[PDB]
């Protein structure tokens, strides 16, 4: 999956960024079974004051998580993943839950590419990884914390 | 909902940003009944020359709106909404309608979380808002303009 | 279509941005028939180390391409399109494919707006251009490379 995380510039230190990204990555892995290295967290930082709620300009506490996933998972599983991302990002950023928005969008895996390769269906991460070439597997393995 | 608003850096002044956020939030609340405080506008500024049309680099005047909605509204409604957003953003930004692009994407409300809570179906935000923790109503109420 | 391209600041020179936008645009045109000037490439830059893969901060190499299309094309065509953007962006940015990620999302054309007009269905672009005003046609014609 890709998680776009929109935050206010300098609201998260490098450490907080690391922690929030490990929080989402672990949640995704623990609930879906997708390998760690298939989960991308991409921080989009903007100047604080670039976020309006009901027209009211915000300080710098709002986090928006747009998660882009393969289709095929249940409403239930996705609900549990969204709630775990709320809880865990709240703890990682030290930001109260009222500031956290999370949207999940899904697409057919056949129109989804990661590391230059088309993704498999959600059950099939193991076979797929096993059939990649050697150097591709090697590159992927180093993106695990 | 969330409206991602991609603009060139230093194209919209803070007052023009406020104006545009208003125009959008007004459009959404007017045409859907969704309470003012559930609509985020999130400005994403890039340096001019980061937008290409047909391979031709642009100046600083393109505006692209990406609206992220709950599923369940009619296409007639959605067309009316996209048209009003074009009109009112064109006026509030003093930008010609030929520079404005607007895409709506939709998701099940069961996988959309705002203020740390799961969103209702599009007609039912009243009873959703009533049944909430007193402090959550209190915070939500402040983000209205 | 709108292709959102998430890259790191300093990664692509101006000349490389041009070459990448050109390759994406020529791929979309050559495989779907949509006129050049309808294709937007929007580069979003963030400082290096904003991307995490599997919880491990990356340098500045990864390229994420989020293409927003209208519905109604085959999975065969979308697979060819994604693979060709991978190949032509890898060549044009002189980046290895293992850094390239590509997601296609689709929406009904009735909720999509380019140059302030509503898009047609994917093969009716000719009649659609032939019912636009003179000045709109001229403005769109200047966006061809």
């Amino acid at each position: 999956p890709v998680y776009m995380v929109y935050v206010s510039q300098d609201r998260l230190t490098p450490s907080a960024k690391h922690a929030v990204a490990k929080a989402i990555t672990d949640a995704h892995r623990g609930l879906t079974g997708t390998q760690h290295f298939l989960a991308q967290v991409n921080f989009q930082e903007q100047p604080a004051g670039n976020v309006f709620l009901g027209g009211v300009q915000q300080g710098g506490d709002t986090i928006f998580v747009h998660g882009l996933h393969r289709e095929g998972r249940s409403a239930d599983l996705k609900g549990q993943l969204a709630q775990r991302i709320v809880d865990d990002v709240s703890v990682a950023a030290e930001i109260d839950r009222k500031h956290i928005w999370v949207f999940f969008g899904e697409m057919p895996a056949q129109q989804m590419v990661e590391y230059g390769r088309f993704l498999p269906q959600p059950g099939h991460e193991g076979e797929w990884f096993d059939n990649l070439s050697s150097d591709e597997r090697a590159f992927m393995e180093t993106n695990v914390d």
